Formats: C-alpha cells, structure tokens, sequence
C-alpha cells in the first residue's frame, strides 16, 4: 500500500474486471 506500493494491482483488476457491463452490453441491450 501507498500509492503505487503493491495497492496499483487490486485497484486496476477491479476496474478491468467491472469493464464488463458496457463491454458487453452493446449486445446485452437487445
């Protein structure tokens, strides 16, 4: 932790991950 220390991981898997919902949604909005 401290900001950039490891903390940078969790965080960016998080938003790579929530992605999904739009990502898919230009199919899953049929």
């Amino acid at each position: 932790h401290a900001e950039g220390t490891f903390t940078s991981d969790v965080s960016s898997y998080l938003e790579g991950q929530a992605a999904k919902e739009f990502i898919a949604w230009l199919v899953k909005g049929r």
